[PDB]
């Protein structure tokens, strides 16, 4: 079937891998130990049109479309999201590259980054914005299949 190459990007600890293995395995996990793979796949269905996921855990330019994520838990890798885009963007001479902002940790309640904040910063960016928990697993499916529709509606 048809295969999509997904990278997720973002800053430190907002949850890249923990966000992948949820999504591969199912499952939270506490705590990744130093790299083992970084580059799982997974077999899924998206309106009957089964096909294969290849997630990057972060060579890139191989990436068909990428997930942005942020945690809501801290600003600075809100404020980061820019050099982010900027640099995806950057190394495929290209604007239009099929990207996804991704707020994680909702079970977190001291959350910094107004969930108005991003959504306006997506649509500013073109892009759409998730909000999801690896913990709680809300919304993970969701902002993937997301940047798969918009692969293939690119
Ligand atoms: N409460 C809560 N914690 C989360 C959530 N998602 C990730 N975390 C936690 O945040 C920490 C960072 O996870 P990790 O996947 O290692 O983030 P990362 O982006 O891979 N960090 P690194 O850039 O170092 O590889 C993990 O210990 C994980 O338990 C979430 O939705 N809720
Ligand atoms: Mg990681």
């Amino acid at each position: 079937m048809t295969e999509y190459k997904l990278v997720v990007v973002g800053a430190g600890d907002v949850g890249k891998s923990a966000l992948t293995i949820q999504l591969i395995q199912n499952h939270f996990v506490d705590e990744y130990d130093p790299t083992i793979e970084d580059s799982y796949r997974k077999q899924v269905v998206i309106d009957g049109e089964t096909c294969l996921l290849d997630i990057l855990d972060t060579y890139m330019r191989t990436g068909e479309g990428f997930l942005c994520v942020f945690a809501i838990n801290n600003t600075k890798s809100f404020e980061d999201i820019h050099h982010y885009r900027e640099q995806i963007k950057r190394v495929k001479d290209s604007e239009d590259v099929p990207m996804v902002l991704v707020g994680n940790k909702c079970d977190l309640p001291s959350r910094t980054v107004d969930t108005k904040q991003a959504q306006d910063l997506a649509r500013s960016y073109g892009i759409p914005f998730i909000e999801t928990s690896a913990k709680t697993r809300q919304g993970v499916d969701d902002a993937f299949y997301t940047l798969v529709r918009e692969i293939r509606k690119h």
